[PDB]
């Protein structure tokens, strides 16, 4: 069918023409696409370096060449918050954005430097971010902002743009993937602005990820092998069977998620992508200009209150086109993301101390990180804090499940495996000071003021 | 001497019996032989006090569910499993104080908490 | 003239829609053609008021159950069917006043009355 | 468990043309029931030897005296000591000598509970 | 394995004129064939030849032939399980009449209608013989030649020693058991009953469960038997849906046997329970030549599919584990000159196993006529299907909760679960499902009409 077509200009009512071109190229390779175990072997001992087999923190000369980029296009709507996810409170008054800025201040003050802090926004988050940013006026911090691409959603049945006009309402548009960094850095001018200041290196991170802290040893290791791309990897726990993993397919290392599922084994294929990515800013400038990008397109279907396709890209995809792309195997303290109020309970717990805008785990914690499974009555932050106003003691916890309307009193201690299931319709009030260990708790109990 | 776990397969409870009677094992020359396709270690099985007696265990679980792909199972209260039930990932089933749950034959349960009270009677 | 029933196949309710979207029929030159292996007549289907609107019917039955071998299906109250449910013979499902029944994916229900309450939550 | 254990000795016996002695350490709770059930293995080429472990008296916590008055005091006031009573029981019963007389130099010890405790020639 | 030896030697318990040497021999022969597998090459349905349509049969027998018939009823079964003490046959069915009463009334008629005297034989067991000897006295003075005999008393085998459970001959009733319905052949013979019937010119016996109300002498089937010199006919009726378990007729090779699901492998079972292709099941209404029976036992060509049952019997202690091993009357069909089966209407299969069956048989669906239950001629469909739950198991409980039998002409299907009480003059039509909520009672008001409905919950009706 091919079906040439295309809103040649929408309204065409400045550049924008530039973004639409990048879209038409994702659309073309979509119609052509709709997997292979050729040399899908595990990664070689060279292409995954142990963090413990690195030395020597970088100098200051090198640190003066680093910029920090945080993905900040995401809304807080899954945790029932309006506005950007980064503005959500994490602990002791501090948001994700607050902790990130505090981290740049400490670094700046410790080494007498001024590391630029760059925020990639979207039309959902840029403006809210412009307003909240003002609270960091006065602190010695260089905050730069840019907007990623705004692509039109495709109607599934007509396969035409959902928007008629340029000023068609925000329902018919979407921000593409995390992989839109490359084109957005460039098209916005941010790439040049950083180069003009002698930035050669960027450390890229989700605003979600409390543990993505500048590490001078991995900055050294990068430059002292002129590798243009490093990916932090950590180790699959049972909680990570999903999500991308590193593969040495041919000699050119790639990574994959998708028969062609024996890799679900924690043995054989044992490391996954944190999305903590270090890159050469110069490498990024050419791969964009030589049009050598062409990344695995991902197509998502949704329903705009009309059914549509999205079509996005992933930052992991690009790894092929980079002069010595390998990966580094880091402790889990560098992968501490917050996607749900389950993650919030962990991160606010007695398991962590706040030091210079970083979460520091209790050195007495025996095992790995406790697994926490809260039900839908804890989905909204406002509901989570109504029901769990004081975070239980969870050193010695392995596993927690809570379903239905459950309220925890102050200074509750959880050990081992704990399952609490409130009866359909009923509330359970767990008394203050309760010690629960290796138990299933069930029923319906109210505690009222006498 | 540090031996594989196939040499440590003791049976202290009807939880252990559910493991040992499952599709995870074949009987060969009076030995239990584990499925070579089993991905991880041995599934963890936590049955409550309504399964303590062998006679009760077999009244409620007359046909052993399919438990390759199972990591974790908890069942509390009066729960009956139909034939050819498949359990994957983590599965928690909690019958309400006093109530029975009849899990329909052929049910596929994966990474879920199941709760309530449901009877299945012959029409 | 006294015609076979294949010439009377009206669609007045979402009950009729469940029949006509099922594995009982193939689309051939713009005609619905019944499976030639179908033993009896057309199955009788009654869905209650929670299935009146097409939007509600598809929220609760997103994947049409397998109904060759079905004679009689009645469903009352808030009932959700998982994917690849098989119904045979007579099946009666009655949710308790105010409650939901989630029928697990893969359930085979044959010649049975199902009654009560059951929630299946993502872990 | 006993059936699987005997089947394991038969296979071994048949595979290597040998007759490995199979010894059961009983207690006053189990010796007699075991004597009766053992009879079903008559006919199969299997050397089944039986012995009884120690029967010690329970100490009353307050008097710190024996709970039993007589030797024929009821079975409530006695108990079989630990699994560690093998050494003294092997010896005192004569089983230790009986095995030595047959050129047994080695014993492989196991819980009847443990399905996976199979003779391993490498170890 | 040998091992036998110990059994054979132990079978000299013989702890007095009348002996049982004969029975023990018949046992040792069942024990030997047991130790063999201690398969069936799934290879076809029955030929058009080995199944005659009752509607494709020729006229009623003469009187000459009727003077050659004897009637035998299986009467070893207790009423324990319907919570009744003594033999099932003594339980009241309707309007004051027991199973035995209806059977005798049937012979009295028949005798009077044809001026004959058909012998009526009761096969008892040590559980039922003595109670039946006492009850049978009430038929003194009516017509009817009533003969009784006792079946075999075999010893239960200890599972672990494979020796007899009884030490003495006077060891208590716990260690012994009456074998199957298939013990007829050896019991007829060993008791002398076979000869006594032959001496009176019987030639043919019609065999039946006492509990099957519809197993009535049929002159057309008596003719068809003799007027084809067939030595064995089995009545078959049609599998409905409540019948999938229990024997069906098979033309294995060129002859006829039948397969009960017990002797069928793990797979294929699903093709064997198809209501199409197999079509028919065994009523246990069996016609046989008494002469055929005399040789098959004497030439020792019996060898019937052995059925092995496990139990736990009690002294001063607890319990010990045993095998039974019985035989089925259906099994023998192989050894009989022109063994076929006849496809009879369902009115000839009306058994009473549960209080569900009692509700049917006491209902307005049936009238009592010359000791037969006769269905309302206006009844549209087949026999209604009735399922009552555990609160209706014992006769005493059934009558506490259903004192006045509901009107069930126009009923297709009734199921009742939990504590349900019916008021007087309740009418049930179509499909009715009643489910009391766990722990609760439903009182259905007097005069209720329930049609094509599910009734669920709780309802109490209290005297003001
Ligand atoms: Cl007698
Ligand atoms: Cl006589």
């Amino acid at each position: 069918s091919v079906a040439a077509s295309q809103m040649r200009n929408a309204l065409n009512a400045k550049r924008f023409e530039a973004e639409m071109d990048n879209f038409f190229a994702l659309f073309r390779r979509f119609l052509n696409d709709k997997v292979n175990w050729d040399r899908i072997n595990p990664p070689a001992p060279n292409q995954v370096v142990d963090y413990n087999d690195l030395g020597a923190e970088a100098s200051v000369e090198f640190l003066n060449k680093l910029a920090v980029v945080k993905l900040n296009g995401g809304l807080g709507t899954s945790m029932g918050c309006v506005g950007p996810k980064s503005v959500i409170e994490v602990r002791e008054g501090m948001s994700f954005l607050d902790l990130s800025v505090r981290q740049i201040e400490h670094l700046n003050r410790t080494y007498n430097v001024n590391v630029p802090f760059v925020l990639m926004n979207s039309f959902n988050t840029d403006q809210d971010t412009q307003s909240i940013i003002k609270k960091y006026q006065g602190h010695n911090v260089d905050i730069i902002t840019f907007n990623q691409s705004r692509y039109p959603r495709i109607i599934k049945d007509s396969l035409l743009p959902a928007p008629k006009s340029f000023d068609a309402p925000l329902q018919d548009w979407y921000p593409p993937g995390h992989g839109d960094v490359f084109e957005s850095l460039y098209n916005s001018g941010t790439l040049d602005k950083l180069l003009e200041r002698g930035v050669e290196y960027i450390f890229l991170s989700n605003a979600d990820n409390l543990g993505a802290v500048v590490d001078l040893r991995i900055l050294q290791h990068m430059a002292d092998t002129g590798a243009e791309y490093i990916m932090e990897l950590t180790d699959k726990t049972k909680a990570d069977v999903k999500g991308g993993t590193i593969i040495d397919y041919e000699g050119k290392a790639r990574l994959l998620e998708i028969q062609v599922n024996e890799f679900k084994s924690i043995k054989k294929f044992k490391y996954f992508n944190t999305n903590n990515i270090w890159m050469s800013l110069r490498a990024i400038k050419r791969v964009v200009e030589e049009n050598e990008l062409e990344m695995e397109i991902i197509a998502n279907e949704k329903s705009i209150p009309q059914a549509i396709y999205q079509l996005e890209t992933a930052v992991g995809a690009a790894i092929r086109h980079f002069k010595n792309a390998h990966g580094v195997n880091v402790p889990r303290r560098r992968f501490l993301p917050v996607k749900t109020c389950s993650d919030l309970l962990l991160v606010k717990s007695d398991l962590y101390r706040l030091e210079h805008g970083q979460l520091v785990m209790d050195p007495n914690r025996f095992g790995g990180v406790p697994v926490i499974k809260l039900g839908s009555d804890f989905k909204k932050v406002s509901d989570f804090q109504k029901r769990i106003p004081s975070i239980p003691r969870i050193v010695e916890l392995d596993h927690l499940t809570i379903t239905g309307a459950v309220n925890l009193g102050r200074n509750v201690t959880l050990k081992g495996t704990v399952i609490i299931v409130a009866t359909e319709g009923s509330t359970i009030d767990i008394p203050p000071g309760s010690v629960l260990e290796n138990c299933v708790v069930q029923g319906s109990l109210r505690i009222l003021e006498h």
